[PDB]
């Protein structure tokens, strides 16, 4: 593995040199003979597995605070060791928890928003014991992060995994999302992405309003127990109705979206410890709602209706009526959020910020893992600076990881 | 092992076995993915095994693997390598090899067409004049009055490296670009360096916005010579818009025939350093990349002004709006002039169909997502949600260094 790897930006001719990749921990899935960079994803750690994972992390932490090789570093290593020796696990100090969380985000190769990585409110919920307790923590998270539209990024971290049979999980994939319902005629009402989860909620007791934008209940599992239902107080759920600055008819589609993107099904991995419930949130890039959430065929799929109202020729694809429609929808989204003073970033701004962030990281850190397939926005790719930017992808730790859906593993009590 | 790729829109799962035949490197490792790097990473001793592998698959493709003819061919090639340090492809092999180079081009969304490829054998060429004759014939055949037909012209293979045939142009047809004293760029900024080389070599530039470059042709390692393609062979399309009558006043145009002339074709260990190949355009190639790149024509501003868009904030999406109109214009103009062109929706759709065909009849299809996904409206095309496996099969087209960094005059 070569000490230096060069990436080039093909628009600016800027060449950057990556050394950070030498700290790569896990595999990517790619080999010498195959690249899997477009694959979406390519009981517990034993004592002997745990030791070097923890030491690697503790060393990295003390190196970060410029106390590497210090008495404090050496003592902490010893304390972590004895703890793993007598309990087969260990507890992170608060400082270490906060550092690990920030760094999992800093290391998230698919995240274009990482320039903000060091500004992350970390909520320590490691004392939580019940789903009601989880509910309380999540509400406080939602309220803090929402901040009346002036969104602040944040993460709440619940107790780490122990034996694997006492996991804490948020069964929701996001804290806030809209229900989808399959109708007997095969049609779908609400968000088609959410049909299975909605179905689980209904089975667990949830009475669905059966509308187009029903906010789902939280489905919360504590200490390996059966998950429990809770309704988020509506006044904590900031929403933005979607209208257009030129098209007066746009509001008549009755679209709206929630302001707070809060992903809740991922696993936070720090120094070998596994945090199976660690909901984190930031603010939206417009395209996430306007291209994917609205215009994906497997989603709300409104390109057609907008095109109709725009009186476009929808007979030939080469009229580009879809492309035209896609733009206007994204314009509506950005305008609607800005009008209501709810934080949102357009894809041009986000991508330019990312390029600057990447350059800075190459300078202060020796690199910045980035997944081009995910970094480039789902519309207008080549007119954003990341399109022409060569990137290196690799997995650093701490990191956020996928985990199986809990209904597939849970032992019902 | 066997690998699965999933389409997340249709849930279709395909199984790849073809990658097990891959012999070349991708540039990645278990620890580092280089999928977005543009270019990552003979002798008798190495030559025969490469030749064998190819001859083997050729005879395999015609259901005659291990035939007397197969064995005879292997023996013939061996002796030919012994007594001359190289070997020559049969016409059949040449045609098979070229089609398969296209077939294996992971970055090409147009590969549904791979077996319709007119192969011009130019291996008897000895001079720049010969090359020019061949290239004019290629262009006239491929253009076909607007009904474009894919073609490749293959010049003699490399011998010792000192006698290479090279087409110095990156494409057969391109517009020049000129560095203006006031710092800017007239014409096409992609071609500033090449243009200067042509000027330095005797070319008299008209200094317009759309000057067709001369061919700069190198034969048998000698210095390159200049030729002007007869204009009646160069099909062009004036760009206008079906709604915006002002669009034609921008005075934009483009050439009908995309013909890449700077890559290397490799077959059975042999290297063809001059092998211009051509197809027809996907609209975005012109309308997004050629016109709207910052390091290219960069006319987004101009079009956005004429649309009376607010260009003060990026969040107005004025660039995106202008981008779609430019691409509508490109498609409309070509279609109106009955010049073959494909939109990115139609193209990506066809590619999905092609992948299904390849998985069925070949056990897979190497594909580079980073390149297959179009440079606009990504996720509203079916390829965006389609998992792809990228791997390198041979025969293949490869990058090679620009000749003005290797040549001694
Ligand atoms: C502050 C504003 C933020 C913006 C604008 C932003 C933007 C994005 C976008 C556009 C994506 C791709 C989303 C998709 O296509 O599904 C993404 C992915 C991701 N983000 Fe960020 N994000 C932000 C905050 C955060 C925070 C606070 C964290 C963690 C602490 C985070 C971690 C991640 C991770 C782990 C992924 C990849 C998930 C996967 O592999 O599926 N982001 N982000
Ligand atoms: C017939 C219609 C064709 C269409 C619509 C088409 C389309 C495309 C497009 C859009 C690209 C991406 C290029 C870029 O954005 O820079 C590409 C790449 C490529 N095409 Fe095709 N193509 C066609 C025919 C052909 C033919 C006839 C050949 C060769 C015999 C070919 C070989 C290649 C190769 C080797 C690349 C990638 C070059 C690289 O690795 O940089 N294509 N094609
Ligand atoms: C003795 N210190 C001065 C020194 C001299 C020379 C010389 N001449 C080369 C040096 O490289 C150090 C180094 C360290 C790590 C490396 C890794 C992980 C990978 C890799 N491919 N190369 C590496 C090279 C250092
Ligand atoms: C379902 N699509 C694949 C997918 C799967 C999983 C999993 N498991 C998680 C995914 O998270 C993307 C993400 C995560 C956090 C984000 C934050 C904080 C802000 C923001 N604007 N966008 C974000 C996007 C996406
Ligand atoms: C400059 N950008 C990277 C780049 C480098 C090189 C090299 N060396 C060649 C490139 O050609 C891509 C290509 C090749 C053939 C094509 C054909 C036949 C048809 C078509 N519609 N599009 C095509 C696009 C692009
Ligand atoms: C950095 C990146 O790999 C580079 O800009 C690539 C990305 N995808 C592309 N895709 C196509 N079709 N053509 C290109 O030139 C590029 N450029
Ligand atoms: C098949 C492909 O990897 C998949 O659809 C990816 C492509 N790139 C993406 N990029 C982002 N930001 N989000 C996504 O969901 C996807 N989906
Ligand atoms: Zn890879």
């Amino acid at each position: 593995c070569p000490r230096f790897l060069k990436v080039k930006n093909w628009e600016t001719e800027v060449v950057l040199t990556d050394t950070l990749h030498l700290k790569s921990t896990l595999e990517t899935g790619c080999t010498e003979y195959i690249c899997m960079g477009s694959i979406m994803h390519p009981d517990v750690a034993t004592k002997d597995q745990l030791f070097p994972l923890a030491k690697e992390f503790i060393d990295q932490y003390y190196s970060s605070i410029k106390r590497f090789g210090s008495k404090a570093h050496m003592e902490r290593l010893e304390e972590v060791n004895k703890e793993i020796d007598t309990t087969s696990t260990y507890q992170l100090k608060d400082t270490e928890l906060i550092y690990g969380a920030k760094h999992a985000w800093r290391n998230a190769s698919r995240c274009v928003g990482r320039i903000q990585w060091s500004k992350l409110q970390v909520f320590d919920a490691r004392d939580c014991t019940t789903a009601h307790g989880m509910f309380n923590y999540i509400c406080n998270h939602v309220k803090y992060a929402t901040n009346k539209g002036n969104l602040r990024s944040a993460i709440t971290i619940f107790p780490q995994r122990t034996d694997g049979k006492h996991d804490f999980r948020v069964w929701n994939s996001q804290l806030i999302r809209y229900a989808g319902y399959k109708q007997p005629d095969g049609s779908t009402l609400g968000d088609p992405a959410n049909v299975q989860f909605t179905e689980i909620c209904i089975q667990q007791g949830w009475k669905p309003p059966r509308g187009r934008f029903d906010v789902l209940p939280l489905l919360l599992q504590a200490n390996g127990n059966d998950p429990e239902l809770f309704q988020i107080p509506p006044e904590l759920v900031l929403e933005v109705p979607i209208r257009h600055p030129k098209f007066e008819w746009f509001k008549d589609l009755g679209l709206k979206w929630y302001g707070l993107p809060a992903v809740s099904n991922m696993l936070l991995e720090i120094g070998g410890l596994e945090f199976s419930a660690c909901p984190f949130s930031g603010w939206y890039m417009g395209t996430e709602i306007g291209v994917r959430d609205y215009c994906d065929n497997s989603r709300y799929n409104i390109l057609e209706e907008v095109a109709k109202k725009m009186n476009l020729d929808m007979r030939k694809t080469s009229s580009l009526w879809k492309d035209q429609a896609l733009v206007e929808i994204n314009i509506a989204v950005l305008y609607s959020f800005q009008s209501d003073k709810v934080t949102i970033v357009d894809h041009h701004s986000a991508t330019e910020s990312f390029i600057k962030h990447m350059e800075n990281e190459y300078r202060c850190r020796g690199g910045c893992p980035a997944d081009w397939v995910w970094i480039v926005p789902p519309m207008s790719g080549s007119i954003t600076p990341v399109f022409h930017q060569e990137m290196l992808n690799y997995r650093l730790t701490p990191s956020f990881e996928y985990q199986p859906d809990p209904w597939n593993t849970h032992v019902w009590k």
